[PDB]
């Protein structure tokens, strides 16, 4: 699987470890090897929630099978904590992407994913 | 991917007050609280289209409801018209790409989004 | 979600004609005309896949119809070689990430496509 978590915080005060943290916590939530995990950075974006300078932040996951949406609550209860702990962005503005496209356009090496 | 809107126009283009119009406006249109909405733009960036190096215009327009043939269209000169007079971007210049959402998946607090 | 390509290669690695040999290509390979295809390019962007701190990349595209296994196939193949040939970069891990979208949610030139 593949996640990205895009947030208007400087790097400055972007801490270490979330990476490791990250490869981890997903690796068991998906039920996949960490060798497929796949993370994606990037701070200081110029974005604004509620039409004001309130803090935001954008967490986009991509995995196949194993999704739905009652289960979506728990997977985001798992996520919510650490970025309440590390950003302490309150989850109210934490906006969970993700898609459900058929396997038959997810492939690897030399192929496309969904 | 995750959902962001990039342009290669310069930071310095942007006026001010323009996140406030355009969050009112798309609010306006929407029909929902702009409290649980985000406005994200990343520009000063590489793009092109045709050959030509101009600046261009890439936006996602993700809601719930509210699409139709008619609906769509609104939005588009409703959009392009804003960007053409607060950006100075020609309507023939940018893509906009409708994202419609279930009903029952609606965002904010452990909740995916498209 | 949104069609965005991200990589690990800083623009101090970028070769020349990146927004032009690509789109020619792209172009040549679908049968579409360089024209109607837009490109943008988002690099020095931090990414790591299986643990590994090492350059990833992830590209993207849409397309309205012609589209399925074959077809992506046949396309992301010329991608992964020409993107190997190019930005000095691994074709174990290249991938691509095509999707499919629907006319009346194409808006440009403050009309709809449909
Ligand atoms: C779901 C798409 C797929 C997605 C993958 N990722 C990595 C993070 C972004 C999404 C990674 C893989 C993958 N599919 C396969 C498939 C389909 C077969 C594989 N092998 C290893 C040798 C035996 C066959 C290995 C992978 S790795």
């Amino acid at each position: 699987p593949m996640f990205i978590v895009n947030t208007n915080v400087p790097r400055a005060s972007v801490p270490d470890g979330f990476l490791s943290e990250l490869t981890q916590q997903l690796a068991q939530a998906t039920g996949k090897p960490p060798q497929y995990i796949a993370v994606h950075v990037v701070p200081d974006q110029l974005m604004a929630f509620g039409g004001s300078s309130e803090p935001c932040a954008l967490c986009s996951l991509h995995s196949i099978g194993k999704i739905g949406g009652a289960q979506n609550r728990s997977y985001s209860k798992l996520l919510c904590g650490l970025l309440a702990e590390r950003l302490r962005i309150s989850p109210d503005r934490v906006y969970i992407n993700y898609y459900d496209m058929n396997a038959a356009n997810v492939g690897w090496n030399n192929s496309t994913f969904a």
